[PDB]
């Protein structure tokens, strides 16, 4: 009934297709926990599904509807199930709309120093669920093999603003009451959805044109920024240049972070990366902005693999500081220093503890850069330009990279990532 995730195995409901949430958000007094949804939901099914079953954790439904009809439901601790009149069968198509309100409980966190979910700090509520924290404020398929477009309309005192995933199109005004629209029109995860309420500016730069492609460029700053909080004019333009002529085309329409006064590990939440201040450091800013593809775009089958998306965008960052005239192989013998002296692991984890670790990061990493070394910058260029295509709009498994470097640079050129992926101990560092 679930999707049966290795890591989290009660999560999502197995053969579920969100295509789109359309929510609105109401939070009356940002920086505190409760607040009240009404999001329409348009699903589809992989095989056919006689309920719909949605994670929620905290607020409580008061009402639900299926096509605009009333419909039957049951809301359990972690999850939302609603009775169909009919199966949801492949190629069909249905809307479920749920009325909820209550307060978002945060999920336990064993394994990262963030409780994922809905934060409340300082005038400040926002997302920050990584891995399965959004289903705190929003009843939703919360697995990223099934990645969604967002419509959020956010409701928060005049004397607020607020900022969510996708491009700002309207703001209105009623009875001390702002709603502001954002239209997140490519498919991102359900953690990939930022989502901030509270003092917040939004401030404009100048568009980036990537041959064939405009990407617009905004940031958000949150009240309370440390002295020196800073994105420099021009850097996410070289940075959006450089990855993209690694990667391909940058997936979304627009880039920037929200910069908060608060003390926690950056999210790559689509088009607009959720920064504390904390962590607002140039190669961050990079490792966030690779994740816009290896994450976002491309998306995890199951939670063990997390090291397709972090070791991903950690290796962006020595393409980026080699793009500076920076000397990558030194940056790979740091990393490696760094991990010789901890314990390893095969590369597809087997507990919670280590999806978040310092092997998905760095061995990730140098996972790649022992396939690079094997094949040479052209071969690599054009397999990270293949990967991304191949896994768009299909999640990523481990085994499926495998089989894709097999193809596409040889059973040699696998053998070299086989060696990075399995065995428990570290492997010598890749060298020239
Ligand atoms: N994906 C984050 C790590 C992370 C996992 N869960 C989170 C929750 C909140 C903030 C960050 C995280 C990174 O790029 O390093
Ligand atoms: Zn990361």
């Amino acid at each position: 009934q679930s999707v049966g995730d290795s890591i989290f195995p009660s999560l999502g409901q197995r053969g579920l297709d969100v295509q789109h949430y359309d929510l609105h958000l109401t939070v009356p007094r940002p920086g505190e926990p409760h607040l009240s949804g009404d999001v329409t939901l348009t699903v589809g099914a992989r095989e056919p599904l006689s309920r719909i079953v949605l994670d929620l954790l905290g607020p409580r439904v008061s009402a639900a509807q299926w096509n605009g009809q009333r419909v039957r439901w049951v809301q359990t601790a972690q999850k939302v199930e609603v009775t169909l009149p009919r199966p949801l069968r492949p190629g069909e198509t249905g809307r479920l709309r749920l009325i909820y309100a209550g307060t978002p409980e945060l999920s336990g966190d064993p394994g990262l120093p963030i409780r994922p979910g809905w934060q409340n700090e300082a005038g400040l509520s926002y997302s920050l669920s990584e891995p399965h924290g959004t289903r705190g404020f929003l009843p939703c398929n919360d697995h990223p093999s099934d990645p969604a477009t967002f419509t959020v309309r956010v409701t928060v005192p005049a004397s607020a603003s607020a900022a969510a995933s996708g491009l700002f199109t309207t703001q209105t005004e009623r009875n001390g009451l702002k709603t502001l629209t954002f239209t997140q029109r490519v498919p991102v995860p359900t953690y990939a959805l930022g989502l901030i309420v509270g003092p917040l500016e939004r401030r404009t730069a100048p568009d980036v044109q990537l041959g064939t492609q405009t990407v617009h460029r905004r940031d958000i700053y949150a009240a309370g920024l440390p002295a020196g909080t800073t994105v420099p004019e021009g850097e996410t333009a070289r940075m959006l240049r450089v990855l993209s002529d690694w990667f391909g085309p940058y997936p979304d329409e627009v880039y920037g972070v929200a910069l908060l006064p608060v003390r926690q590990l950056a999210l790559e939440t689509a088009g607009l990366t959720t920064m504390p201040a904390t962590s607002n450091r140039e190669r961050v800013r990079l490792h966030a902005l690779a994740h816009q593809w290896f994450g976002d775009q491309v998306t995890l089958a199951d939670w063990a693999d997390t090291w397709l998306s972090e070791g991903f965008a950690t290796y962006a960052e020595l393409l980026w500081a080699e793009s500076q005239g920076e000397d990558g192989q030194a940056m790979a013998a740091d990393w490696y220093a760094r991990l010789s002296v901890l314990p390893s692991r095969p590369l597809r984890a087997t507990r919670e503890e280590e999806i978040f670790d310092a092997s998905a990061y760095f061995r990730g990493a140098l996972a790649l850069h022992a396939l690079r070394l094997k094949v040479g910058d052209a071969a690599f260029g054009q397999f990270l330009h293949s990967y991304v295509k191949t896994f768009t709009g299909r999640p990523v498994s481990t085994t499926a990279l495998l089989t894709l470097v097999k193809t596409q640079l040889g059973a040699e050129a696998e053998q070299t990532l086989r060696v990075w992926v399995e065995g428990r101990t570290l492997p010598p560092l890749p060298e020239p």
